[PDB]
């Protein structure tokens, strides 16, 4: 049959599809929602065996259990015990693209396992099995007899075995195939992996059970009033005396309840349905589910007899929130959202893809301290257990079909083919029919890249036909089709237009504004975190608030999808596309996330953070202005801080109650202020603290910040009476300086600071030099590959244009003593192919207070690209524990992401001066500092900087971060300006014009000395 | 042109059409019928099929039609005749000034179903007139509402020809035949016998 | 596998739909709508037995001629052959409602055809068998081998021979069965033929 060569067929004997089911035979179990003494999981040891293809199966495997076989843990993804390699492709089909077929050499996973059955399940009832997740296909054999076989990895498929069990000892055989006709809808980025990576659980059912549920609730008009309607279906023999009660519960309390015998109403000519009941429960005054405050009631369900006797319960989770689009605007409870969000894709660096709850409650919580109030499942539904936590902490759900083609040429090739109708809409019906009672999922997604065709207009209608509470999405054919409800683009830029042909990606303030368009717009994928990206980000933010149809977005994306790896030394490393001999492959494009695959935060996190804050604030006199943007809860769990220091020294602070409505504003005035007591800025730092813990937070969180810089005082100071007189010592090769215990040295044919000494010590391991480029970030990478080079790429452009190669050509170098100081004078360039691309004119001034004055003055022709940077950079003889800096910080920021940053006095080890990005670039640059420390250095004046053991050669020379070496000294780069990093994509070049380094002419000053 | 679908047996009306697990079976008869004959100058309307109650696989379908030809309205008559399947109030057997409000699925007097609130649609009847043996009583009445209404374009008559079949007698003398006659049952007699032409298209 | 009775299964091996096709090699004869040498009718003569249920059916009707069979003209129905008879039934079902399953004493139409097949056919390109109506559903076996399957019985299911012909004479074979789950979706006010 090759059933897995043909999408016709996508399962075989395979059980309907319904909400989540547990069989309790008490009531409280149920409403409690503890286990199930007939919920059984099978999860843990199998035994198993892989093959090269289907056709090499002993076929004795069906009777017995095959020796050669090993004993693993399921759920697990072969490729994650060894047997064979996964695979990160992006685009590319990972088997040659000619739908149906698969490839003859089908890697085949032979699952089998000996276990016990009660009796008891058989005599009476049916004892079904449940494949939460089986990728790709399979076959299921019970005690030598076939079952049936399922399709779509990312759903439960079902099977009935009350046939074939017996009393005792039985074996269950599972035949997994890597591919199928199903890879086909299966395209997603990310990497591809096989076997039973969900759980395998049994659970008994009564012969006359209940079969389905859908729960609804209804408002009136201030949503002061609510009904819950309650769709109940059964299966067996209908009796008279058969009864479904429907309760529900706000915790201990009993809110309602109702009860009636089956029998709907009548539908059509031919009646109605006789196996099923609606129950309707009014509730007064209901308390509201949001992202804000997760407000849950519990329903149960009771099949029961007339004279009270139990037949089983179900139960849900029930969450009293309206979703709808009005007037241009999504809507919950009646209020327009604003989508923090982040697509998240379910992957655990040691387990591959299977979920544990850990590491979901681990996530969530991330995600809520950093003011995330939604996910995106790209691309498919997710493990089960993602919506009840969803549900109960409080996130907005966007809940996505596991249909993606983006390998076909067009998109749409599959899409638009009504042979392929019957396994899509299986993927879309199935996913609705498990998941549609969760209050956390709020919007229904199609699928993803796969183009827009007739297929998806017809599955769009289905749903709002099943389910009008909630509306439907889909980005493919242009973002805009007939088949969403909401303008959901994936990387449009905010005032930025691409006009792609077909599918353009307009600015999305003007893409609102098109002639005829209305909808909302909220992106389905934005910000692209890949390394050191999130650059602009606040620009989207700005947007979003400005605009009322602007809706938010979903970052892309969560965590990176590197895997472990280990070296000879058995130690671990963070491997990517292509490190396991995959290929064809994508390389680093599967590490896009705020978080490293182990969780920890990138950088970028932080900027999230910031921009997605629930208070906005505002200044003026002695007058702060808190505005909330919640829209259902009072801040009754924050206080304000607020800090005023000069030039980080601490001068007076405060904390102030806080207490605003959903959308209000609070006057918070403060105290006369004391002037003070010297030159410098003062500035204001406020802070939004939650003083008790949540259940996602400690007591003391810090949810928002804000800083502004109040009155300045120019220093007049005028120096002090010079004690000495700097010395200079003129060779024919070099001016020397001399002043004290320490020394200058300037190359008079280098024409730079080849060495400077403090005692006997020299201080720097190789001469100070400008410095115009940086090690190619991820975003300045793009597409551009060594065998298919992208010459749009900013590293393409820099490199072709000898940016990395340019070399230094002495122009004029000088030396001249003044009343009380030393002065050299330089002039250089830097030229390749004949141009001159550079030309960089200092002077070093040495006084008798034994501080280096350094003044650059760089010039950059107009037809060159614009530089990654302009500064110098050295490589300092020392090295040394700690580094304190006045200015932005604590962690890395650039120019355009530095909005989360503070301007305050920081001190880090030098290590967290360093960030480790799997792929190796620049990293680890503060902006705005005024003043940096480090050994017995200190330089002052208007700059950035980066500080570590890696020199911008060794980073741009290594593509792995675990074979980074720490070179001798340290590395540190000094700059004048720095190149904004982008990420609106990493496809593209991205960073916006105010961000690039075009003035033309660029003045910089430095003072450099000693403590 | 009809699609390959009624369900009218099944209790109630849309038990399968209304199942997800049948839209594959459904939309091939849809789908196939489409890609045969969309390029028919003679069709000029597409159905979804017939008595099948209204079921959420129909909306897809009516979707899936809308969206790969447009140049034609869809119709379909179940679930009420006037759901969200269909582009035109089609329904079988309303009758001209009298309504008939069973439930459910009412049918309203032609007239003034036309002006329900928020209606708007044209209306053509997709069975009218039943012609079984000596009837089409009251059949001018419709042609007067016909041409006095504007938004009342018609109807296709209930049928062309009887159903009748041919057996031979003792003599070889063939009579024609209806339901329960070939000792077939349970059988509806003969119901199957209501065209304005006698299955040898002699004239009723 | 029994896939009458399964409405995930309505067809197995039939190619895509599509406006009738007559590939004619002469342009004008196109134009005016003219006879295709490349379209040729199968109607006439055909071998037929019937049997109550397909588990009736000998393996020898795959290979070789049922002795008993009788020589009918298709198309046709075998009711109006008196093979058994055809039911008036308006509303309800001519079966057991219980879908997706049918009757096990399910009447089984055995056709076969023994037919030409130039070379000029065989050499190049792709020949394909055409069946405008089979009701309810069937299997298609050509000399000996399995085709495929098809449901529906009001549009053409269509089969590529190529692989299965021969120059010279040829073998079809030819399973129909009186109702299938797409019984469930024909339940027209009309004779069960
Ligand atoms: O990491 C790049 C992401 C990733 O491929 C997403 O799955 C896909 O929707 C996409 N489209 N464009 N960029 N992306
Ligand atoms: O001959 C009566 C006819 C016939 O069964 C039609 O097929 C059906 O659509 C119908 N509905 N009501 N009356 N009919
Ligand atoms: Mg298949
Ligand atoms: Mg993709
Ligand atoms: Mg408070
Ligand atoms: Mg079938
Ligand atoms: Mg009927
Ligand atoms: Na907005
Ligand atoms: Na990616
Ligand atoms: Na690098
Ligand atoms: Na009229
Ligand atoms: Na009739």
């Amino acid at each position: 049959r090759r059933d897995w060569e043909n999408p016709g067929v996508t399962q075989l004997n395979r059980l309907a599809a319904h909400p989540p089911f547990a069989s309790w035979r008490n009531s409280e179990e149920a409403r409690t929602d503890r286990p199930s003494q007939q919920l059984r999981s099978l999860n843990g040891e199998w035994r198993f065996a892989w093959f090269p293809a289907p056709e090499a199966v002993p076929e004795s495997w069906l009777e017995c259990d095959l020796p050669e076989a090993d004993t693993v843990v399921v759920p697990s993804n072969w490729q994650m015990h060894g047997y064979d390699a996964p695979i990160y492709t992006n685009v590319t089909y990972p088997i040659t693209v000619n739908p149906p077929f698969v490839p003859t050499e089908n890697p085949t996973g032979c699952y089998s396992l000996t276990f016990n059955v009660d009796e008891s399940w058989l005599q009476e009832g049916q004892t079904r099995i449940i494949f939460d997740g089986v990728n790709s296909a399979f076959h299921l054999w019970c005690n030598g007899r076939w079952v049936g076989y399922g399709q779509d990895s990312r759903l439960p498929s079902e099977f009935d075995l009350s046939a074939f069990l017996r009393a005792g000892e039985n074996r269950l055989a599972v035949m997994v195939l890597r591919w199928s006709d199903g890879s086909y809808l299966e395209d997603q980025d990310m990497w591809r992996m096989s076997g039973i990576f969900r759980d395998v659980s049994l659970l008994h059912k009564p012969t006359t059970q209940i079969s389905d549920f859908h729960v609804a609730t209804r408002f009136n008009d201030d949503f002061s009033r609510a009904v819950l309607e309650a769709e109940v279906q059964m299966c067996g023999e209908l009796r008279d005396y058969l009864r479904v009660t429907v309760s529900l519960w706000q915790g201990e309390t009993q809110v309602a309840s109702g009860t009636a015998p089956f029998g709907g109403e009548i539908i059509d000519e031919r009646g109605g349905y006789a196996d099923r009941v609606t129950l309707r429960l009014n509730v007064e005054n209901p308390k509201l589910w949001s992202a804000e405050i997760p407000n849950l009631y519990r329903a149960v369900v009771e099949l029961h007899t007339a004279d009270g006797t139990l037949i089983e319960a179900e139960a849900c989770d029930v969450g009293f929130r309206e979703v709808r689009i009005e007037n241009g605007l999504l809507l919950l409870n009646g209020k327009p959202l604003l989508i923090r969000g982040v697509n998240r894709h379910e992957h655990h660096p040691l387990h591959g893809q299977v979920m544990d709850e850990q590491t979901m409650v681990q996530d969530i919580l991330l995600m809520k301290q950093n003011n995330f109030n939604a996910v995106r499942c790209s691309h498919y539904p997710n493990h089960p257990l993602w919506y009840t936590l969803c549900d109960r902490y409080g996130l907005y759900v966007v809940d996505e079909a596991n249909i993606e083609t983006h390998g076909m040429v067009p998109m749409n090739r599959l899409t638009d083919d009504p042979r392929w109708l019957p396994a899509m809409s299986e993927r879309v019906t199935r996913m609705v029919q498990r998941d549609r009672n969760h209050p956390s999922v709020i919007i229904w997604s199609l699928g993803n890249e796969s183009g827009h065709g007739a297929n998806h207009d017809a599955l769009y209608r289905w749903i709002k036909s099943v389910d009008p509470s909630r509306p439907v999405q889909y980005e493919g054919g242009g973002a805009d089709t007939t088949a969403t409800d909401i303008i959901c683009p994936m990387y449009a830029r905010v005032d930025e237009d691409q006009p792609f042909p077909a599918v353009p990606k307009w600015s999305i303030k003007k893409w609102l504004s098109l002639p005829g368009e209305t909808r909302p717009l909220i992106l389905c994928e934005y910000a692209h975190a890949m390394g050191n990206s999130l650059g602009g980000f606040a620009k989207y933010w700005q947007a979003f608030r400005q605009y009322p149809r602007l809706q938010g977005g979903f970052v892309w994306d969560w965590v990176d999808q590197s895997l472990i790896k280990y070296d000879e030394n058995g130690n671990p490393w963070s491997a990517y596309g292509g490190d396991f001999g995959d290929t064809p492959n994508d390389r680093q494009f599967c590490m896009n996330g705020l978080v490293f695959a182990d969780r920890t935060p990138h950088p970028a996190l932080t900027e999230a953070k910031h921009q997605q804050q629930f208070f906005q604030f505002r200044l003026s006199g002695q007058t702060i202005e808190v505005t909330s943007e919640y829209l259902f809860r009072h801040s009754d769990n924050e206080l304000l801080h607020w800090m005023v220091a000069l030039d980080g020294k601490p001068l007076a602070s405060g904390e102030v109650p806080l207490d605003v409505a959903p959308q209000g504003k609070q006057l918070i005035e403060l105290p006369e202020l004391p002037q003070p007591e010297s030159a410098g800025q003062l500035w204001l730092t406020v802070r939004v603290v939650q003083p008790n813990a949540t259940a996602w937070s400690e007591a003391g969180h810090i949810s928002a910040w804000q800083q502004w810089r109040l009155a300045e005082n120019l220093s007049v100071t005028l120096p002090a009476a010079s004690h000495a007189i700097p010395h200079l010592t003129t060779s024919e090769m070099d001016f020397c300086i001399e002043l004290g215990n320490k020394r200058w040295q300037f190359n008079r044919q280098s024409g730079f600071l080849s060495q400077m000494w403090i005692g006997d010590k020299k201080q720097l391991l190789t001469p100070l030099r400008d410095q115009f480029t940086r090690a190619p970030l991820d975003n300045d990478i793009g597409v551009s590959e060594a065998t298919r080079i992208d010459p749009n790429a900013w590293v393409e452009r820099w490199k072709a244009a000898g940016h990395y190669q340019a070399e230094a050509a002495l122009l004029q170098c000088t030396a001249d003593t003044l009343a009380d100081a030393v002065l050299i004078t330089t002039a250089h360039a830097w030229q390749h192919q004949g141009k001159t691309l550079f030309i960089s004119r200092k002077t070093y001034r040495i006084d008798g207070s034994g501080q280096m004055a350094i003044t650059v003055d760089v010039e950059v022709a107009s037809d060159t690209p614009h530089p990654a940077r302009i500064g110098l950079n050295c490589q300092l003889a020392q090295v040394a524990e700690r580094v304190n800096w006045l200015g932005l910080g604590p962690q890395e920021n650039y120019p355009d992401r530095l909005t989360a940053a503070c301007f305050d006095r920081w001190d880090l080890p030098l290590s967290d001066m360093y960030t480790p990005y799997v792929f190796p670039s620049e990293n680890g640059l503060r902006c705005g500092t005024r003043e940096l420390n480090y050994g017995p250095h200190q330089w002052r004046g208007d700059f950035q900087f980066n500080i570590s053991r890696y020199s911008q050669q060794q980073l741009m020379e290594t593509s792995h971060r675990h074979l980074l070496h720490a070179e001798e000294g340290t590395w540190l780069n000094i700059d004048g300006f720095h190149m904004g990093i982008g990420g609106d994509d990493s496809w593209s070049p991205s960073v916006s014009a105010e961000f690039q380094l075009s003035a033309g002419r660029y003045h910089y000053q430095l003072v450099w000395c000693q403590k």
